[PDB]
């Protein structure tokens, strides 16, 4: 009856660790006891682990003397669960390995469970018990060779085998992988065990051929581990490498054959037999590609010549049609592109010359349209990942760019997108080579591209047009000479400028044209193109922005008027219409363009003098008057960026910005979280920017608005979600630091808000709802305690009567703690508060003392304290990730050339 099992599980859930005794009474209920132990193991450091000796003894006794196969099986799983907790002496001394490796591992009924148990034992890493580990692997290999001989075709067996056989293959792969990852070096030192190690490697190779993804992942883990270990030994032949040389070439050949699809490839063959664009993706694919690239890079570093020979031979076979196939070409080209940094430059020159020549020759050979789509994708993937080769050879750069322009006219879904992406990759990495007169050219290549820009882009859709314009913009940013850079920019934005001028000329005589959907779409596209061009070029783009500034804001105002009129005359439902969304998109792109240029600018005086006033006039009032659904969140982000950049030059306009934007947005955020997420983020970014750079503004706004600001900050760090709470802590700490630098303002602020902030912070801390930010709470509390202790406050906090601030604040904190935790005794709280004050000058000690207090309170309350140490665990994880990243950065080729800073 499962009801009894569920009742037992519930009883175990009732803090069993705090309070195996049942199985001590074990005597056909033995299988029931085993199932109960399995459930307990699922429910579950050193939780009286010595008591697990009872479980092991029962398991041994049942295993040795019981003939009931189901009972033995259930005991086998029960033992499998507890091998990680039973003391190592029992497993490594009580004849455990021998009994199941002999009696059960050969029996088909227990083969899977027995192998799984052996896998768990092999995973235990211990300095001693070396002889036991050696016996385990030497004995297991011989036993499994009898049933699964090395000559068996594991690929076919798994393909046609039943579930049991597939499970056995998976278990064998896991066992070999884990043991070798843990104890391979022990076997290598035994001279007589060379053949057994060779047989294990052979087994790993054969299993790798299995098509199923999980088995290949298991094998790839071990291959990556081995490749990493060999490479780190020595980036004569070293000892360990000399032992693995015969098998390395087979592993390399297998790895090249089965390479996974990179993310940069947007066109993939569909299993129906046709080539279609990529429309499905899985997080597992990225991890698989990362692991395969890492392993292949390590193997390439171990031997350049073999890798080059293998790839050249495969490519040559592809060219002559001996083994022509889409899958083979795809895998080979992905492998070639995935080692883009491993080889030295000198050898990379030859390899890439041959590869590019062969691929270009092959492109003109095949005739099918689908064939050119597959071939073209590989061509534009290889070249995209080898900017170093292109920068050195002008002819190949010219040829590849021309070929990309040719592919831009292909009438296929993914080829055009890949061509634009690869053009961005090439231009962004080879800037200076386009704006210079090369050896064999009469004028810079940028001039050729610009003069024929109309013909190149005729077949591209708007997104691809924007991508191409960004790519070309990256090329103009490298023209150092401003006198020529301005001419390049003027010729660069000629077509969008013509369309914009035509639209504005039409509007000037009949404003109704702005309501035509086609005109709105055209304006949106032009604004998107300008945004991308500004993102690429950078500061020198001001010439275009200054050209289209006033007209852009006039269009913004007209669109705002039209949308407001529509919403007013037909309600808030109209915001869902297509035309209204297009108009809002136009407004959004205007704001994004302004924000981008301002963030890239470096002349605050000119920006404040020329650009800010019209923007404020056009934007501020419209945001205030619009209904909550029609308010654009990008206004807050733009204002935050302008405040961050201009700093003191805009502090005089902060009162206007808050009067128009502040209170309206606050009422929109606090009522309910999910209503307006983006508005919240932008609003807090703007508030943080103002607090950091233009603090004196807070003294200019009326005191009621400052009260609202403080209420918003308080609501920020009392929120449930973490990130908004962290932002609130940061803003509050910065505000406390800033206010202390002004004499009268400091006294007024302390007298008005000092106690409330302490009360709120203590309420947050005691409730233990934001343990992630305990460090910030400690920092703020220490800061305020230092302020009071040093006498920086010249007026009594208590308004009833003058009194020393120290005594009053200590009593106040004691009262706060007593109310939060009524069971506390007076002396305990008094001592805690007395000790806390003395540590206000040492933030780590303050934090540790506060955490100790909370820990003891929780332990008395009987609540888990794990969450109270979240910061340390997060720091440990971050440090581990940083160390892993640092280690990889030292190995060329693991990171794409587009990921390494340059």
């Amino acid at each position: 009856i499962g009801k009894l099992n569920m009742i037992l599980v519930q009883i175990l859930k009732q803090e069993w660790p705090k309070h195996i005794s049942d199985i001590v009474g074990a005597s056909s209920l033995c299988q029931n006891n085993m199932v109960i132990l399995k459930l307990l193991s699922e429910e579950v450091k050193d939780s009286m682990c010595n008591e697990f000796s009872q479980i092991f003894q029962l398991c041994q006794f049942v295993m040795e003397n019981s003939q009931n196969a189901p009972l033995v099986h259930a005991t086998l799983e029960t033992l499998l669960r507890f091998l990680n907790w039973i003391p190592l002496g029992y497993i490594f001394e009580t004849k455990l390995i021998s009994t199941l490796i002999y009696k059960f591992l050969n029996v088909p009924m227990f083969r899977n469970v027995s192998l799984k148990c052996l896998t768990e034992i092999a995973g235990v890493s211990v300095s001693q018990y070396e002889e036991q580990f050696v016996t385990l692997f030497t004995l297991t290999m011989m036993q499994l060779k009898q049933m699964l001989p090395l000559n068996t075709n594991i690929r076919l067996a798994y393909s046609n085998g039943k579930d049991d056989e597939q499970n056995f293959i998976q278990n064998l792969s896991l066992f070999l992988c884990t043991f070798l990852k843990e104890h391979d070096q022990l076997i290598e030192k035994r001279l007589n065990l060379r053949e057994t190690l060779m047989e294990a490697l052979h087994y790993m190779l054969l299993v790798s051929e299995v098509e199923e993804t999980e088995i290949f992942k298991i094998c790839l883990e071990y291959w990556n581990h081995l490749a990493a270990e060999l490479y780190r030994e020595s980036p004569d032949v070293p000892p360990r490498r000399q032992l693995y040389l015969p098998m390395l070439f087979k592993v390399r050949l297998l790895m090249v054959s089965r390479m996974a699809k990179p993310e940069e490839v947007l066109v993939v063959e569909n299993d129906q037999g046709e080539v279609v664009r990529e429309f499905m993706k899985d997080t597992d694919s990225i991890n698989l590609y990362k692991n395969m690239r890492e392993t292949l890079v390590y193997l390439t570093h171990l031997d350049y010549v073999d890798t080059e020979r293998i790839m050249t031979e495969k490519l040559h076979n592809q060219v002559n049609g001996t083994e022509w196939s889409w899958k083979n070409l795809n895998t080979l080209c992905w492998a070639i592109g995935s080692i883009s940094g491993a080889m030295h430059e000198e050898d990379e020159k030859r390899f890439l010359v041959t590869v590019i020549k062969d691929l270009l020759g092959l492109c003109e050979q095949k005739r099918g349209k689908d064939n050119k789509a597959i071939i073209a994708s590989n061509i534009m993937y290889i070249v995209g990942q080898y900017p170093r080769f292109l920068r050195a050879h002008w002819k190949f750069l010219k040829t590849v760019v021309n070929k990309l322009f040719e592919f831009m006219h292909e009438t296929h879904d993914g080829v055009q997108d890949m061509a634009c992406d690869t053009f961005i990759k090439i231009a962004q990495k080879c800037r200076r080579h386009f704006v210079q007169v090369q050896v064999g050219e009469v004028m810079p290549f940028i001039d050729e591209i610009l003069n024929n820009i109309n013909t190149i882009i005729c077949d591209l859709q708007p997104q691809q047009v924007h991508t191409f314009y960004e790519a070309v913009g990256y090329m103009i940013g490298a023209q150092t000479d401003q006198t020529v850079q301005e001419h390049l920019i003027e010729k660069y934005m000629l077509l969008p400028n013509q369309v914009w001028d035509s639209i504005i000329q039409q509007a000037t005589k009949n404003v109704d044209i702005l309501k035509d959907p086609e005109t709105v779409k055209q304006l949106g596209s032009i604004l998107k193109t300008n945004v991308r061009a500004c993102k690429a070029v950078g500061h020198p783009f001001v010439i275009q922005l200054g050209r289209i500034y006033l007209d852009m804001l006039n269009v913004y105002k007209c669109l705002s008027e039209n949308i407001s009129a529509a919403i007013q005359a037909n309600g808030e439902m109209v915001t869902k219409q297509p035309l209204i969304r297009s108009m809002r998109t136009v407004k959004r792109e205007t704001l994004k363009l302004i924000s981008g240029w301002v963030s890239r600018s470096n002349d605050p005086q000119m920006v404040a003098e020329n650009f800010v006033p019209p923007l404020l006039d056009a934007v501020l009032i419209d945001y205030q008057r619009n209904v909550p659904a029609a308010r654009e969140p990008e206004v807050l982000s733009t204002m935050a960026i302008i405040v961050n950049k201009l700093g003191g030059h805009i502090t005089a306009e902060i009162p206007q910005i808050f009067d128009a934007v502040f209170e309206c947005t606050l009422n929109m955020i606090n009522k309910d979280f999910e209503e307006y997420p983006e508005h919240r983020t932008n609003f807090f970014l703007l508030l943080q920017a103002v607090n950091s750079h233009c603090f004196p503004a807070f003294l200019a706004i009326p005191p009621t608005q400052f009260k609202l600001v403080l209420d918003s900050i308080i609501w920020a760090f009392k929120h449930t979600m973490r990130n908004v709470a962290d932002t609130g802590l940061q803003i509050l700490f910065t505000l406390l630091q800033n206010v202390a630098q002004e004499e009268a303002a400091a006294q007024s602020f302390y007298q008005t808000y000092f106690c409330d902030i302490l009360q709120h912070i203590f309420s947050v801390v005691t409730d233990t709802s934001h343990t992630a930010g305990l460090t910030m709470h400690a920092s703020i509390l220490a800061y305020m305690f230092n302020l009071v202790e040093e006498g920086k406050i010249s007026t009594s906090l208590n308004p009833g009567n003058p009194v020393n601030n120290q005594i009053f604040l200590q009593e106040y904190v004691a009262n706060l703690l007593k109310s939060a935790f009524p069971h506390l005794q007076d002396a305990q709280v008094k001592l805690f508060v007395t000790g806390l004050f003395s540590l206000n000058q040492d933030i780590p000690a303050f934090k540790e003392h506060l955490r100790d207090f909370l820990v003891q309170i929780k332990e008395f309350a009987g609540e888990d304290t794990s969450d109270l140490f979240l910061e340390e665990r997060e720091i440990a994880l971050r440090q581990a990730d940083e160390e892993k990243h640092k280690r990889q950065m030292s190995v060329p080729g693991i990171f794409n050339p587009h990921e390494i800073p340059e």
